[PDB]
């Protein structure tokens, strides 16, 4: 009754002690109740909502764009060692090296740089921690201004982890680093801020005053303008270059080996450009973790400096959760070339089953169906069209095929499909092109009607629907599996977590379920 609230002890003891230690003297700052998550999309009864919303009592920032420690406060009447594991957990999630648990009068510190846990007579100062941070990480005084080089503002907690560890890696002389981030989490935001940090800071391989030369390769940057140059159709006067593999025969040899100071790759899973461009620092980004088809990537770039999984994204409310509906044909209640035989021979069963499914759920939910080949995609499109001819007669482009064969007409359909405000096409059929070809956030159904031959491909397919758009009613999605194995074969709880719902249904040769 004389005892102080958790809130009361932060006001009376914690905050004052933090200020006394200089955490409010510019550029350092204190941000109480640091909320850095959006809340896991959950379900309750037949209804959906976000629960979660991760928050730390205090976040201690050395600089505005440079967080460095975290604090777990508790009421004065409770023991300090209580909030230690909770504080350590936030440190680990936010990528920090210093964690504190306090009850107002006592302060318990866990220092990741020494592994020592101890009571302090007071909070360390911004300078003390940053000196500890640079010492353990080995960053010379000359590189302090690059390490603290400001972001370009007006990035989420994990993007910052990625960005800082990359910049840190480069400053330590690691000429080859890897970053794994689930598709749709901001790999480009990270790519851009690393470039900006090092560029504006005048960082480079030789260490003079020149701006660095950076090549971004793939297959937001306006702030750079005129330093910018796309390699099309050569120019050795710009500073920030972009290039698609198709454009870079062997053009790059016109640039010398030591032209670039840094090269950033959109997706690592060509080696001649990289092995040609040594000793340029190289940062590789990939969307899939080390698995069976993936090894050479992790061998060339080494182990990731940071990994942001699908599992973490869903838990943070940044990626969408999913339901799996495995559909197996009755005849089965091992091969590979017969696999595709059966798949193409059942095109009408799948189309009937998908149509009934959509009729009982949402006939206008944007859907993508991954077929065996372009020929399969066209037959799938025609079948699905005729099964929904009541809608076809109102919307001629209800179903559409997006394949290489469909050229410019194909691109048109894809373009409209991707738009948030358009109602059709509703269904796009493809084979390979849309595995990494589509960026459609309102996609609500991801359909498998093909032999997936790799883990990377599987995750790319599944990543077609993980994007969130609460804005447009997009909170979760379905993965309808007609292969009767893909979702079991490529199951990956470590990177993907488990699905909210997962069921299997048996279907006859006409696509009617049986029991």
């Amino acid at each position: 009754s004389m005892a102080l609230n958790e809130a009361d002890t932060c006001r009376v003891y914690v905050t004052p002690k933090l200020k006394e230690s200089g955490w409010e003297n510019n550029p350092s700052a204190i941000t109480e109740q640091y909320t850095f998550t959006d809340g896991r999309v959950q379900f309750k009864g037949s209804k959906v909502q976000r629960g979660e919303q991760k928050r730390a009592d205090y976040l201690l920032k050395y600089t505005r764009d440079f967080p460095i420690a975290v604090v777990e406060a508790k009421p004065e009447n409770s023991p300090v060692g209580q909030g230690m594991q909770q504080a350590k957990d936030y440190a680990e999630i936010l990528g920090l090296k210093f964690a504190y648990s306090t009850n107002g009068h006592e302060i318990l510190e866990f220092d990741y740089t020494t592994g020592e846990e101890q009571l302090l007579s007071r909070f360390p100062t911004p300078d003390e921690l940053f000196k500890r941070l640079c010492g353990d990480e080995g960053i010379k005084d000359e590189d302090l201004d690059t390490l603290l080089s400001p972001y370009h503002h007006v990035p989420r907690y994990y993007q910052q982890i990625a960005i800082n560890r990359a910049v840190q890696s480069v400053l330590q002389g690691k000429k080859r680093s890897l970053i794994t981030m689930a598709t749709g989490t901001g790999k480009t935001v990270v790519a851009f801020q690393i470039s900006w940090k090092l560029w504006s800071a005048r960082w480079n391989r030789t260490g003079d005053y020149r701006k660095p030369r950076i090549l971004f390769l793939a297959d937001t940057f306006t702030p750079f303008g005129d330093a910018r140059h796309k390699i099309e159709g050569v120019v050795k006067s710009r500073e920030i270059y972009f290039a698609i593999y198709q454009s870079i025969p062997g053009l790059y040899k016109e640039f010398p080996q030591d032209f670039f100071d840094l090269i950033i790759i959109d997706e690592c899973h060509w080696r001649e450009i990289l092995e040609y461009f040594e000793p340029a620092f190289q940062i590789g980004m990939t969307a899939t973790p080390l698995r069976e088809d993936n090894r050479d990537t992790y061998r060339y770039f080494g182990n990731p400096i940071y990994t942001y999984s699908l599992r973490q994204g869903i838990d943070d409310g940044f990626l969408a959760p999913y339901r799996v509906h495995r559909v197996i044909s009755e005849v089965d209640a091992t091969k590979d070339f017969e696999r595709v035989i059966a798949l193409k021979a059942r095109t009408d069963a799948f189309a009937k089953h998908l149509t009934d499914f959509m009729k009982r759920t949402d006939r206008f939910a944007k859907t993508i169906v991954f077929c065996v080949d372009q020929e399969h995609a066209d037959e799938m499109r025609r079948a699905l069209n005729n099964l929904n001819s009541d809608l076809s007669r109102k919307h001629p482009d209800y179903v559409a095929r997006v394949t290489s064969e469909e050229g410019k007409i194909g691109k048109g359909h894809l373009s409209r499909f991707q738009e948030l405000e358009t109602s059709t096409p509703v269904i796009l059929t493809t084979s390979q092109l849309l595995t990494t070809g589509v960026d459609a956030p309102t996609c609500k159904n991801v359909v498998l009607a093909r032999v997936v031959n790799s883990m990377s491909e599987f995750k790319q397919i599944v990543g077609r629907g993980t994007r969130l758009r609460e804005d447009y009613g997009k909170l979760w999605f379905n993965i309808i599996d007609y292969t009767g194995s893909a979702t079991q074969n490529f199951a990956d709880p470590d990177f993907d977590g488990y699905p909210e719902i997962e069921d299997e249904v048996v279907i006859d040769e006409d696509g009617e379920e049986v029991v």
